[PDB]
Formats: C-alpha cells, structure tokens, sequence
C-alpha cells in the first residue's frame, strides 16, 4: 500500500528539523519560502540564525568583527533552543532586527526551518537536523545579485570571502542537498530577464523513494518551432571528498511537464494550489528544483516514520 | 487508429533512408521492420542497383558512390511502379564478394523502406517519398564501423570521401529527419561496449501531433547510486542552412522511462511486445531515436490519411 505524508505526521509528535545554510545574498530565502508555500503555514514555522548575533550592528563595526565568524554568534544558545524544540518544548529566543530586540516565545510546529549562515556549522548542531540544504551559487551570479540590490561594494565581498570559506562553506560537505545556480548556457541575460539559470541539484546516494515521481517530456512538442530550449542531465561527481549525483537543469520546460509532480505533492501536503508559485508560460530550473527539493522532504519525512 | 487507416487504402507509404556506407542504415531499417512487423513492412537496398561489380570498379578506379555507377533511372521506374501497387522485377547485388546476383520479383507492401547510398539523390526521386531519413555519423564513428568492422577499407575510404560529399551528402538537406551519431561525452569506449553514443535528431517545423508522446524521467531514481548518467536537451541549429530543432540524447535511461511510449506504439501497430528490440536493462540514445522515428512514421501515415 502507498504511504501518505499526512498519515505519517498526524499520529506523531516528532518535530522535523530543516537547515538551510548559505552565504548572505546566496538566495537562501527563495528556498525557505518555497518550503513554506508548499507545506503551509500550519505545518511550517521558521527561525533565522541572525536572531543569535552576540554583538549588534553597531558594536560589530567598531570591533571590525564580521557576522561570518562563529564566535560572533550564540551557537550554544541555538543548539540549546533546537534541542528543546525537538522535544516539543516552547522556547524563549532572542530576536535581532539594526539591533537586539525583545526576546520571543517561539513554539514548535511539525516542521521548522532554521535558516542562516551557521544553521549547522558544528557537529553538535548538525546531528540535530533531519534534513539539510546548502545554497551555493557561482561567484559571478551571486555578486551580480548583490549589485542588483546594494565596484561601489567590491571590497565587502572579497573582504569576507575568506571568513565564508572558513566558517560557512564547510556545512556544504554535510548537506543532504546542495543547490548551485549559475548563468544559463543560453546567456547571462536570461538570468534576470526570464529567471532562466543553469541550476544544479546535488545529493548523496538516494536511500529511499516512497513513490514514482516523474517528469513528463513530450517528444513531439519539442520539435514544434517556438519550442524553448532546455537541457536536463544527471551525472556523478565527487565534491568535498564525497560521492554525489548532480541533476542539472537548464532552459525552460512546458508547464505540462510537471502537472503530475505538482498534483502528487499537493495531494500529499493537502496544500494547494501550488502552480501559483512558478511560471505560467514556462517552467525553469529553479522551479523544478523547488518541487524536487520539496518532494525530497516529504520522502525523507516518510522514510523517518519507518 | 493506425492499423485501421491502412485498411481500405491501396496507398503505399514510401520511406527513404540515405547515408554513406557503414553508417547504420541497415540496422535502423531493421528496427523499423521489427516495430511495424514483417507483414506490413518490406525493404530494398539501393545497392542492388550498382552498374559495376567490385572487380570491375577496381579496374576503373571508380567508386560505387557515383550516380553514373548506379542504375538510378531503373530504381525510380521501379519505385513509381511500386507506389501504383504493381509488382516489379529488380536487380540484386551480392555483397559476399561484390558480384551481381539473380534478378528478383518484388511485389508492393504498404510500407516500403528504401535504404542505400542514393535513395533520393535526385530532385526527381525525392519527389516520390513520403518520409525521408538521413543517418549522418561523425567520421571516426562512421569509419570505426568499417576499418574495424572489416587494407582495402583504408584506401577505399580515402577514395570515397570526395564522392560521398559530392553524391550522397546532398540528400541530407532535403530529409525530414537527420540522425547524427558521435562518441558519447562519456566513455568513447562505451559506444562499442554499451551502444552508448551521443545521438542528435533534427527535424524541421513540428506541427500536427496525432497524440501525446512523453518520456517519463523519474526524479528520485536518478539520484540512486546505481543510476547511470544521461543528458537530454533540445536546441535549434541550422544544418544545410535551414531551421530545424534537435533532440540531443546521450547516456542511458531506465527502461520504464519509455514503457508508455512503447505501449502506445504497440497499440497502433498491433505488433508486440517490442521491448525485446532494445536494451533490457538500459535505453540508449539510439534505442530512443528509433522509437521516436517509428512514431513519426505512424504520425506521418495518420496525417497523410487526413
């Protein structure tokens, strides 16, 4: 008999912890939102590791200390809070805003997303997570998104890079999913123009598949003129001394390629519609990786009931 | 429904397959017949129309790729007769040593495949076909299936290249489907070892889809350690200065990725099962492309009866 996500979590008080790590301006929140939208406000609540800064915006500047350092964050208090949450206990947690705010009384939900620079920077913190994601875009893409927001700021970037590699980058080595967005081999311009990027999803050996989850490509449609280009591939690679398989999507696909995937995810979460969260005319690599990631969480939650 | 369309229709569907010697035509022709069945499909090799045998051609220092070395005018006469539904008497060339054989009687079938060096080498001949295919493998690939396949070959290859470009290559521009094979972006040894090559199928403006034909890629399996590498992409290139779109397949796909496509072909042809005709453990770019073209033929036959 097929298994059901909602069946698995109703009978259990188990708190599923999800970590989302990455450098600032790394596009972390686009994935945090994705998980929330897809799973709903009742199942999901999140926390940002920023709430655990030891120093405030002001003092840090005077100390010339950057937030990328571990000793610049209350990682001991975070681990303390997370362990309590897992046990289902309510917690009183700090709150950042550019300064400290009134502490909060945060209470558990079936799914909690811990998003920040060091969600699982230590072995102790790592061992608490049931699912970890690391967002690692290419340098040129990431800094562009920075200018698009903020040369005028070229020092900040290069200045903090060594800290990022020393204190944030390691988490990449122990993440259940690693996402790297780069420029499409169809042009950098397609990046902000149509949000078409060459996205890659890297994951360790798949230990379990609770159900078929298929992408349906019509082999007659792609021959029609006006048909948009796309590339989908999967090849083995060995990042950070570890074996992984990388799914690489590029270009755009017709919405009909993911109708079943969306329907199957909706039925499972009982949250719909979710087609409102992606493009109406064409589906991109980021969109597809968002659904795969989301399905990987359901899968992983069901694998856990077993 | 395919089977019933060819029911009350004396019409003869003429399929042409051109390409240099040792390019896989013969094995592509065989795949089609396996899918449409021996009762519906019949075939002819244009080689039966050589005017000079192997011994003679050596003396002359001539190559069989010349139009003047072939009785193309007879082939055309035979084809027109065949299309009208009349039995013909045609020549036979025994490749055992390169000698002429005894003439044969060939009576029309509703599907006739004409595979050879010059199936439609003349504007006149092209006019008779309903669907034309050009197999165009890369040089090292094309020669491999020869120099190691069978130094007569060496010297004969040097001697043919010019004639190829002059008497065979022109057909590629007027073909409905162009198939290009080159060494896989993976093991260039896998071509001989697992029939894994990088295959590209180009066709002009795609309009009219008898029905949906979709490839079902499972997005969980591909992350399984035992999963094989593959890539699927669709671009728009312009060989011979014309607008075509190309499906590029490389690597291996699981068999169930094409289970529905197979069942849909089996349903229309009445011939089954057809999984005996392709990898039993893995699908190659070549297995898939054969399925697609046999499906384009059906689609072409249903279209023609509209």
């Amino acid at each position: 008999q097929p298994e059901n996500f909602r069946e698995v979590i109703r009978h259990s008080p188990l708190v599923y912890l999800i970590g989302v790590a990455g450098d600032s301006g790394s596009g972390k929140s686009t994935f945090t939102r994705a998980i929330s939208d897809i799973f709903g406000e009742e199942l999901v609540s999140s926390i940002t590791v920023d709430d655990y800064h030891l120093y405030d915006r002001k003092t840090r500047s005077e100390m010339g200390i950057t937030p990328l350092l571990h000793t610049a964050n209350n990682l001991k208090l975070l681990e303390e809070n997370l362990m309590d949450l897992k046990a289902g206990r309510t917690i009183q947690k700090p709150v950042y805003l550019g300064t400290f705010g009134e502490p909060e009384l945060f209470s558990p939900t079936k799914f909690i997303i811990i998003e920040g620079l060091h969600p699982y920077a230590t072995k102790s913190l790592r061992a608490l997570y049931d699912y970890t994601i690391f967002v690692d875009p290419e340098r040129d893409v990431k800094y562009d998104w920075k200018i698009r927001r903020d040369n005028e700021v070229l020092r900040e970037i290069l200045q903090r890079e060594p800290d990022y590699f020393q204190y944030v980058f390691p988490q990449r080595e122990v993440a259940d999913a690693v996402i790297q967005i780069s420029y499409s081999s169809y042009g950098k311009e397609e990046g902000e123009k149509r949000n078409v990027y060459r996205v890659m999803l890297s994951m360790p050996a798949q230990e379990y598949c609770f159900e078929d989850i298929e992408l349906n490509i019509d082999l007659c449609d792609l021959f029609k003129k006006s048909s948009h280009d796309f590339s989908l591939s999967c090849i083995s690679h060995t990042p950070d001394s570890r074996n992984m398989r990388a799914l690489v999507v590029d270009g755009e696909l017709m919405p009909d390629t993911i109708h079943k995937i969306e329907r199957q995810i909706e039925f499972q979460t009982g949250i719909s519609p979710i087609n409102i969260f992606r493009g109406q005319e064409h589906i991109t690599g980021t969109d597809l990786v968002r659904l795969i990631l989301s399905w990987q969480i359901i899968n992983g939650r069901i694998a856990l009931s077993n």
